[PDB]
């Protein structure tokens, strides 16, 4: 019935659905199969009269192809086989992105340019070796980490089970368009949805917030207080700066545990993960005594001076 | 019960309620009573026993108060009597100021400033005169209008009853907020609520698209098209722009009659009130054949060469 597919403008965490039917499940090399943002289903049934299979065709972009496509690396183009066609466009977004990338960007990720609009004429003799052939200072954080930390410091201070109580998956989705292509007055949701968009945030970091080279140091200096702020201070800029407005915003949030519940070890346990990650090319074993030092590593600062 | 009271940033077209009760109506002079974005109800009643009257307070700021809040002249500020103590902040709007100020802003007009990110250190030798009691080419349209614009470009032009049908309320308010605060890649709403926003937008302007001082020249000219793009090339820079570009949209509308049912003289006549308007401090009358060259100089244009 159909064959020609086009997904257009996908998103990080927006399925599209492309339904159709079959009447009357191959695989290419699973090496140059199908891609990991792809997937069918029903892929596979049973059939010999004129019975219609309504099979699926599904998109969705997680946190592990979401850095590839920001970059461009890979795109929305997969082939399947039994050749079948497909492609569309990939905006990018902010989630997913360096801190380092972030940081040189005063703009969203994908805000809209108002060229078209301008009025004046650019140096026509400027253009005079131009051709159709021959194609500053870095912000102290992310707008966007500071514009979801800002928002809960200002309402969700005493948001009860903060943090332990998973938002809406559709404001999740609105919390995203929001910071790839403005700078909200007010970020949308409720204090669960923000809190977990931030969590989401630190997770899809291409460059964990302390930097892989220094994850080891901080697990052997995990319980020297003084050495891990000396860890800190090791790390490029926008990494000390992102890492420090964290701790600063956790503090706070353990002022008010009376009202929102969280205390140091949960807070603590549930961020490191995030924060504090191993080079994954070292498939490195996670032993039980290196999960204390890494949970004792953020306590340091969560209670220290 | 309760006698200070404060409407935190009140927005163009948005209620806010502020209900409290009473138990046992005067006016200052109405001169200095109360503030037309501002009234009581209930605002009198009969009461003896214990009986508790629950009378709310609410403020509303329409097309009517949003240019003198916009600029500052007025503020959320007024006094009753029983004296009465009410304040808040008023945030502005792009509805509701010129043209000439719009196309003069490359941001929104409530836009986050990303200042107290930036990481430097401005000269300090160049605050040697500074004191803490001491305190470029404009777009061709107001990108307000041309996300307006294009968006029923892109999305409208086969709807059916367009501006005919009147949008959704809070889809309204949406948009506008949206257009303060972001350059949107998407704005939010079913095609009615922006065709409405755009003639909402036309209509709080604090100068009409065609100036008041050209009103006259345009209805005398009415009935010779030529005449009247004369007229049109007098206008300033940005408002000629913006009626051309209106002119263009409204006769792309017309190549698709039949699938969204406007025609020449029901769109001319519904958009001449809002472009073409009479010098409101000279309270001229408005004669039906005044009425009738108001729309055949629209006309001209939507069937022109």
């Amino acid at each position: 019935s159909r064959r020609e597919f086009v997904f257009e403008n996908v998103k990080f965490r927006q399925l599209q659905k492309e339904k159709f039917q079959i009447s009357n499940i191959p695989k290419l090399n699973d090496s140059q199969y199908c891609k990991p943002w792809l997937r069918a289903e029903p892929f596979e049934g049973y059939l010999e009269p004129n019975e219609t299979v309504d099979i699926s065709l599904d998109v969705y972009v997680s946190k592990d192809s979401v850095t590839i496509l920001n970059s461009g690396e890979d795109k929305i183009e997969d082939i399947l086989v039994l050749f079948l066609t497909i492609s569309g466009n990939y905006l990018p977004s902010c989630f997913g992105t360096s801190l380092e990338a972030l940081c040189r960007m005063k703009r969203p990720i994908r805000e809209v340019p108002v060229t078209k609009l301008i009025d004046l004429e650019e140096d026509s003799f400027l253009e005079k070796e131009k051709s159709l052939l021959q194609m500053e200072r870095p912000l102290q954080v992310p707008k966007e980490i500071w514009l979801l930390v800002d928002h809960l410091f200002k309402y969700a201070c005493h948001q009860e089970d903060l943090f332990q109580t998973p938002g809406m998956q559709e404001e999740l989705q609105q919390i995203i368009d929001c910071l790839d292509t403005s700078i909200p007055e007010t970020i949308p949701g409720s204090n669960h949805s923000v809190a977990e968009a931030l969590l989401i945030f630190l997770e899809a970091l291409p460059e964990p917030v302390i930097c892989y080279e220094l994850y080891q140091r901080c697990l052997d200096s995990a319980y020297d207080p003084r050495i891990c702020r000396q860890v800190i201070s090791q790390l490029p800029r926008c990494h000390r700066n992102v890492f420090r407005y964290l701790m600063a915003f956790l503090r706070e949030l353990l002022k008010f545990s009376e009202y929102n519940s969280v205390n140091a070890n949960m807070i603590a346990t549930l961020f490191t993960s995030l924060l504090l990650r191993p080079p994954p090319n070292l498939m490195a074993r996670q032993t039980p005594s290196d999960r204390q030092r890494a949970i004792q590593f953020l306590l340091g600062f969560l209670l220290g001076s």
